[PDB]
């Protein structure tokens, strides 16, 4: 089940919003200073839900997702990457790295909590 959550946004409002939405729910959500600091640690801590944000960077960091995807520890863990351009070509990138799905920011509390809820709850088709 869900144990810890990590979020990384550029707007202080979002970082707090998502942090509160999950906090009130009880989950242990935490925000980082930058997508790099969050991801770099996400591999050392191994959270249940990770949320990154960027606009087609160049430096390192996100690449870490590859190492996590190949592994059988994060490959299953749900990953949501934020976008701004909202292009189709970008969809290939997020998937290439090894991320579950992507979304456009900002993010609403009803959608975020719902996206994690399904994961928090068990399965029984």
């Amino acid at each position: 089940m869900i144990r810890t959550i990590l979020a990384i946004d550029d707007s202080a409002t979002m970082r707090a919003l998502l942090h509160a939405t999950l906090a009130q729910a009880g989950y242990e959500v935490t925000v980082a200073a930058d997508g790099e600091a969050g991801f770099d640690l996400a591999a050392t801590t191994a959270y249940d839900l990770v949320l990154t944000d960027q606009n087609m960077p160049r430096k390192s960091g996100l690449e870490l997702i590859a190492a996590l995807r190949q592994l059988s520890a994060y490959a299953d863990t749900p990953i949501l990457v934020l976008t701004t351009e909202g292009s189709d070509a970008f969809k290939a990138a997020a998937r290439d790295a090894g991320a579950t799905g992507w979304i456009e920011k900002p993010i609403d509390p009803g959608v975020l909590v719902e996206l994690v809820a399904t994961l928090s709850e068990p399965a029984a088709n």
